[PDB]
């Protein structure tokens, strides 16, 4: 039964590490420019790196949420493989934020992309997983006991 | 087995789509008083709408991990009522935090009172999953092979 | 079966109530030296206490993602434990850093060593659900069956 979900564990442990290296970067560039915690204000190219991480952040638990409800409702490989896609989106964003603003904008939408991708096989899968018992309900002449 | 956890995962889902708004608001507010990523500060209304989204991308794994603990110890439905009434207070705290800091207060209080709740059900699930287990070995004279 | 899990739920419970504890302090910081929302910027000793709160929360679905990973799939026991670890960790770490940020180090540096601990469980037991089947598979000669 665990079998069942490690691939979404294994997913799910790549993201978590990624996170380790967006933090490594972030005290990289705090001593390439003296931008000594708590201070999160400094040159643009901190700043890039530091917002980069940010978004980073508080955007794994929704890449977490909904790689778990697709691959559980929908289909475990499908959602591994969206989950992928999204992490390695997510590590050219940080890449390109860091070198400039503009750069960080094409592997954002592709990042977006895998993020909407995810929420769609979610909603199929929870779909998949309450129409048919209505469906069967309604021709049934029983839709009040469900 | 899965539909044991079909609920909590829909409202989960729409979690996840609220967050989605509150990121198209702050881009909408972006546009609206110039203020370009990397950039943080700006005019008191785009501060306003960027801190509602900051607060409740940093409470979303708050609310994820006490619905499921709620939803999967204590009971399915109650847990999932409980995740949708907070789900509801957060999208009026940003509405109303968007207008004046205020204004976010009352479905600021709301959405701490559905959260307490959360966390309440959860630690009755949990006691109510180890506390007659613990009894019965104590009334056994058994409570040290528990 | 839940009670498999229940452990790992309780030491989440305890995350999510330690994270309602770091933004009590946040507000009494407020109130302190009048920063109120939305600013974010003020005197040292707010920002240090408003840093520490941000750490903890951007942290916290980070330690909840491997303790549920190492949990499942390594041992539920070892992962409770590192995971309590991590948590008492975060709460020196947060009483550090509003004293001062040199304070802050020595907890950071021991609450990194917990959470790098549980990401080697989870990559421990992910490895123990993984690699018998490959090694059973090509011993056979029905590796690419797997
Ligand atoms: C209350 C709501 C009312 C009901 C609304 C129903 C809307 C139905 C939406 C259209 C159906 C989607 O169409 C369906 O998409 C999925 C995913 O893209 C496809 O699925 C295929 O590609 C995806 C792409 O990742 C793979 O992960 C999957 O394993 C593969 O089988 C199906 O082959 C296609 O049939
Ligand atoms: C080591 C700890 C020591 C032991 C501590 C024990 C403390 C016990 C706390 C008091 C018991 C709580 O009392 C109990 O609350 C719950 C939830 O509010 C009620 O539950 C009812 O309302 C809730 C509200 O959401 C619904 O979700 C639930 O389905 C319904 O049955 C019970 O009808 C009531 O009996
Ligand atoms: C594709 C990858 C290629 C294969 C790579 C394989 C690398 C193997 C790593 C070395 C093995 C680790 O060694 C193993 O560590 C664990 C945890 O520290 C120990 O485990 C022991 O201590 C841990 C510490 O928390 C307890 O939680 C656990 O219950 C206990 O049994 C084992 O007694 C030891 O044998
Ligand atoms: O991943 C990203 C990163 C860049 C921002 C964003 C893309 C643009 N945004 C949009 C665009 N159109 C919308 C239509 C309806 C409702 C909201 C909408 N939001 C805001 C979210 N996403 C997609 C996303 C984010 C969180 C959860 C799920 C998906
Ligand atoms: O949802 C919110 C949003 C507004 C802030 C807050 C309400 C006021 N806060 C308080 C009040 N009394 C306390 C008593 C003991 C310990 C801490 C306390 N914290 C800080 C948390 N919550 C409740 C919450 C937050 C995270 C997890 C669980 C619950
Ligand atoms: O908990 C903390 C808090 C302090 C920062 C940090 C320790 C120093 N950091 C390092 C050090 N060496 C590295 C080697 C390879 C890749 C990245 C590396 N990152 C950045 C992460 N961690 C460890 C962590 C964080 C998130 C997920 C998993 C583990
Ligand atoms: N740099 C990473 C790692 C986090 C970290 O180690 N932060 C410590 C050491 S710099 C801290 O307390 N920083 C305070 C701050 O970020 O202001 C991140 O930003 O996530
Ligand atoms: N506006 C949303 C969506 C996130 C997003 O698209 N952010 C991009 C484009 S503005 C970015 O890298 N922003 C850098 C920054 O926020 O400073 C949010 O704040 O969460
Ligand atoms: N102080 C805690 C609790 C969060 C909270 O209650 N925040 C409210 C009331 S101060 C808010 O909307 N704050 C806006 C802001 O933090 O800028 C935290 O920082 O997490
Ligand atoms: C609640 C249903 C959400 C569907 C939105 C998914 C959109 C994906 C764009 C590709
Ligand atoms: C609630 C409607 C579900 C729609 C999600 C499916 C959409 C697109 C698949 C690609
Ligand atoms: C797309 C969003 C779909 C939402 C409907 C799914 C709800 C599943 C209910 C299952 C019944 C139950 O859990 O008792
Ligand atoms: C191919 C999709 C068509 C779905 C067919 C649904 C059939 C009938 C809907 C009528 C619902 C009202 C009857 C209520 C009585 C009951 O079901 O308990
Ligand atoms: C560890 C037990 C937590 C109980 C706190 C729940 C409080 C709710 C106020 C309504
Ligand atoms: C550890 C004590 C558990 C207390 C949680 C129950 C409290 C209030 C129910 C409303
Ligand atoms: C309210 C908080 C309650 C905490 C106690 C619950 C712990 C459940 C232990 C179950 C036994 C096990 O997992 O081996
Ligand atoms: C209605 C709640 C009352 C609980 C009754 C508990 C009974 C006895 C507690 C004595 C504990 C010390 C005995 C240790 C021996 C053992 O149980 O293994
Ligand atoms: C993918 C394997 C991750 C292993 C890293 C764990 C390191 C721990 C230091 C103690
Ligand atoms: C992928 C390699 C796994 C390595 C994790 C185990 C390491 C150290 C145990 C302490
Ligand atoms: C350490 C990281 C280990 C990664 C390999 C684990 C993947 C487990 C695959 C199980 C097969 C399946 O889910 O169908
Ligand atoms: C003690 C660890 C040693 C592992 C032994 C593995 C044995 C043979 C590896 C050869 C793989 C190539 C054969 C492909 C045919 C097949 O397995 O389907
Ligand atoms: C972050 C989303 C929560 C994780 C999903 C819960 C797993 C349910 C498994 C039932 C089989
Ligand atoms: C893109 C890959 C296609 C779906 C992979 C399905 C593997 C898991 C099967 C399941 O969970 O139903
Ligand atoms: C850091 C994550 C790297 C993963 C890259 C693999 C994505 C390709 C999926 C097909
Ligand atoms: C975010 C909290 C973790 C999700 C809860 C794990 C699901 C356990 C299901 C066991 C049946
Ligand atoms: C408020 C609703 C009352 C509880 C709903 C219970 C439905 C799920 C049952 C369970 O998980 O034990
Ligand atoms: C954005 C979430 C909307 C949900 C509103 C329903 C809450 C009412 C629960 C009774
Ligand atoms: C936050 C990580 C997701 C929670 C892990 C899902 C639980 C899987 C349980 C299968 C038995
Ligand atoms: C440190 C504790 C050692 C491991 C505890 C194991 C208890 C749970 C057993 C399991 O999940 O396999
Ligand atoms: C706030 C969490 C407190 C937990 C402290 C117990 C850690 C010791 C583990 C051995």
């Amino acid at each position: 039964g665990k079998d069942e979900v490690a691939l979404l564990a294994a997913v799910t442990l790549l993201g978590v590490l990624l996170q380790a290296y967006f933090s490594l970067q972030v005290i990289s560039a705090r001593r390439a420019f003296r931008v000594s915690p708590p201070l999160t204000t400094g040159p643009p190219e901190f700043e890039r790196v530091y917002r980069a991480q940010v978004n980073c952040s508080e955007y794994f638990p929704l890449f977490l949420a909904t790689l778990w409800v697709a691959g559980i409702f929908f289909h475990e490989g499908a959602a591994a493989l969206c989950g992928l896609v999204y992490l390695f989106a997510r590590l050219r964003y940080f890449q390109g934020y860091a070198r400039s603003a503009q750069l960080r904008l094409a592997p954002l939408y592709a990042s977006a992309r895998a993020l909407w991708l995810l929420v769609a096989l979610a909603a199929l899968g929870l779909l998949a997983h309450f129409l048919p018992a209505a469906l069967r309900a309604a021709l049934l002449g029983r839709l009040r006991t469900l």
